């Protein structure tokens, strides 16, 4: 598929930035025909058809299909498609209240009730995903965006849809893989991979949402990546000692080697702690 190759300069004007990654930049952006706001994520293209540098066409054109699909409150919606010969430009929604990352860190560790009030939404996009057999892949609380981060009950939206695949046959066997402390043990053992790998990723960001801890970290990423391959977790009292054993429970549930074996969004959406 191709995009609009006309200058992104012609129709927007940008300003600060909002993420710098590894193959991307995104800088805040105003449509000139409508004084609408939003997020422009330039992503570099492969120079040649084996570089290492740069993301392949087949990547970018993944995750621009993906995007056209979704819309729902708790995701990101792809607004318009630039593309260079350099990069893919990809105009999404502005979301200015920060990382759910920034936020943690900023109050330490969140009550039950902020928890689950942050957990619901993360859900519930979760569902629509997943309702579409969409795996995102990479969630974790950088990829979790507020829309206002000075409410006392924030929405959020999911973001960045650059590992997200279909998964028409109910597993998926490609070269996958996020951040080592949010990845499930299916995809550290490099085999096939479904919608329950979200569903671990969840897991580890509720512990993380209780606690301030990360569960599975450890000095370097290869030692992450074992400790989550043997389930290599436990809640330490000092973190955990106020905490219900309901919300335990559904971590519990969750952290589950076996993916056949782990809560499915829907079972998750009924469990005790978060059913009303
Ligand atoms: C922080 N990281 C990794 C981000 C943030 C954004 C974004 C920022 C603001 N509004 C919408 C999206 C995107 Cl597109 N990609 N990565």
């Amino acid at each position: 598929t191709v995009f609009r190759q006309e200058n992104v300069d012609d129709y927007y004007d940008t300003g600060e930035e909002l993420g710098s990654g590894q193959f991307a930049v995104v800088k805040k952006c105003r449509e000139k025909s409508t004084g609408l706001q939003y997020a422009a994520k330039f992503i570099k293209k492969r120079r040649t058809k084996s570089s290492r540098r740069g993301v392949s066409r087949e990547d970018i054109e993944r995750e621009v299909s993906i995007l056209k699909e979704i819309q729902h409150p708790n995701v990101i919606t792809l607004h318009e498609v630039y593309e260079n010969k350099t990069d893919v430009i990809l105009i999404l929604e502005l979301v200015a209240g920060g990382e759910l990352f920034d936020f943690l860190a900023e109050k330490e560790s969140l009550t039950e009730e902020e928890a689950t009030e942050f957990l619901k939404q993360i859900l519930n996009g979760v569902y629509y995903l997943h309702s579409l057999q969409i795996a995102h892949f990479d969630l974790k609380p950088e990829n979790i965006m507020l829309l206002d981060r000075n409410v006392p009950k924030p929405r959020i939206k999911i973001i960045d849809f650059g590992l997200a695949h279909k998964i028409d046959f109910g597993n998926e066997f490609k070269n996958i893989f996020g951040t080592p402390e949010f990845v499930a043990p299916e995809i550290v053992n490099y085999e096939p991979l479904g919608l329950e790998a979200d569903m671990w990723s969840i897991g580890v960001i509720t512990y993380i949402l209780l606690s301030g801890a990360s569960p599975f970290l450890g000095d370097t990423k290869q030692e992450t990546l074992a400790n989550v391959s043997a389930v290599n977790y436990e809640f330490e009292d000092e973190y955990f000692s106020n905490t219900s054993a309901l919300a335990k429970d559904f971590i519990r549930r969750l952290l589950v080697k076996d993916p056949k074996k782990r809560m499915t969004i829907q079972d998750s959406l009924q469990h005790p702690w978060i059913k009303p």
